[PDB]
């Protein structure tokens, strides 16, 4: 789809995320060209699975604590596309339950920014 | 133009920014569909400029002091357009002097995300 851009309305998509540690869930995610790597809420993973420690710099400062890194690839299905996005690794939000589609996923989408 | 999306390459643009507190200056900004509001460096202003205090939520945390709000509109010229973008207010990065074009600016550009 062509997705308009409006400061008042977050550009969002429904995505089916498979962490390969539990059952795939459909979630609302932010479409974010400023994000190097996709961010999945920890709730989509099983309590036991191993995650990796990581340090993340973003607008609020630097955090050692808030995000982890996955140990398995993550599979993402977007409504219009039959072919699943395959992410070797992404970030995992242990706190604020953020779901954010970054440029790693948008690349495999063939997503572009267009400014006339 | 059409900007392709790549996790290994930040989509950046050259932008002439006018704070209305000195002369127009060129910066390199990140084109960011996850940004509610535009972010410009404090380095554009002289030491003594009236800015407002503000609270900002990012991936690094909530911060009540890294960012200020401008008192006057900001004028922004992009290479591929003649008419300036005029933002009524925007964010000022006092900490890391980041430069981020957000959805406020992208709306005045008729910028879109396109996913095939
Ligand atoms: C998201 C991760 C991959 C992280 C490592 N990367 C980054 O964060 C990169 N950025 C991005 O990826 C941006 O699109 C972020 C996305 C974000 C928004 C709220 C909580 C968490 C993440 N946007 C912001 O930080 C922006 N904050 C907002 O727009 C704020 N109003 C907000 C609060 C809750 C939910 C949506 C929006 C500002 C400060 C730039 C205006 C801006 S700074 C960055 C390093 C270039």
């Amino acid at each position: 789809p062509v997705i308009p851009l409006d400061p008042a309305r977050r550009p969002v998509i429904k995505a089916q995320v498979d962490t390969q540690t539990s059952h795939p869930k459909t979630i609302e995610a932010l479409l974010d060209t400023g994000a190097d790597m996709t961010v999945i809420p920890i709730a989509l993973f099983s309590s036991n699975t191993p995650l990796k420690n990581t340090s993340v710099l973003g607008a609020g400062g630097q955090t050692q604590d808030h995000f982890k890194l996955t140990s398995l690839p993550v599979l993402i299905r977007l409504p219009f596309r039959t072919t699943p996005i395959v992410l070797t690794s992404c970030l995992v939000d242990t706190k604020n339950n953020w779901a954010i589609i970054g440029r790693d996923a948008l690349q495999q989408c063939q997503g572009v920014l267009y400014l006339p």
